[PDB]
């Protein structure tokens, strides 16, 4: 499984990132030597760990396998010291039932969590945006702590999953965003700005013409800027 340990180390965190972009792309050949996910991976998972390296604590992500998209995520109940199985609400009624099926190891379900997995709510509940949402090591392990093993609050899990979102999904569609955490998020913390968010919009545009080229030449976005680590179906 994937595993990643909130660190100022990016070599491990660039081979975690290889590692998980293998993940989404296992069964079918790769193009231009990058792999691609399937459409039909809409009900499998890829789970990623994400540790603390103070006091080993361990979060489980859970990404849908087509698209990358991150559904919930698992740690440990306080009362029984067993690991819980959390699901954003818009995504709880459909996957609740299988819990077990996606969270391997997981020993209980818990409540829905206290908000969507949706850009435009996590957003609203963190209440910060993509563009201006600080990331980095430090950030991450602050989110991390607000929020394992304890009362979760909409804030503190929107601000949580939207770091990890940045650092861990979207920085394995984008190499070029990979790219920018290991030069600004590994010591010190940075903000994504408009063009990377909006270079992030656009990944099934440019997956398309992947699959067509592996040379693709500028255009709204430079060639380094459209260097995609992990391709959408097509």
């Amino acid at each position: 499984r994937p595993s990643w340990t909130v660190d100022s180390d990016s070599a491990k965190y660039s081979s975690f990132l290889d590692s998980l972009r293998e993940e989404f792309g296992r069964g079918t050949p790769k193009v231009c030597n990058i792999p691609v996910t399937k459409k039909a991976n809409n009900d499998k998972f890829v789970l990623v760990n994400l540790v603390l390296p103070f006091n080993r604590n361990t979060i489980t992500l859970a990404f849908r396998a087509s698209d990358a998209y991150l559904v919930g995520f698992q740690d440990r109940d306080s009362k029984t010291n067993k690991l819980r199985a959390n699901f954003f609400s818009d995504e709880y009624r459909a996957l609740s039932g299988k819990y077990k099926s996606i969270f391997t190891d997981a020993e209980v379900l818990a409540p829905a969590l206290p908000c969507a997995s949706t850009y435009t709510d996590l957003q609203n509940k963190a209440g910060v945006s993509r563009e201006k949402l600080s990331l980095g090591v430090s950030s991450l392990q602050t989110a991390f702590t607000a929020v394992y093993g304890k009362v979760f609050t909409g804030k503190n899990v929107a601000k949580f999953a939207l770091i990890s979102i940045q650092m861990v999904a979207e920085a394995a569609r984008f190499k070029y965003i990979e790219d920018q955490v290991i030069n600004r998020g590994m010591y010190s913390s940075f903000e994504a700005g408009a063009r990377i968010t909006l270079l992030e919009n656009n990944w099934s545009k440019i997956s398309e013409q992947y699959h067509k080229s592996c040379k693709l030449g500028g255009g709204q976005f430079t060639e380094e800027e459209m260097k995609l680590g992990l391709l959408l179906y097509n």
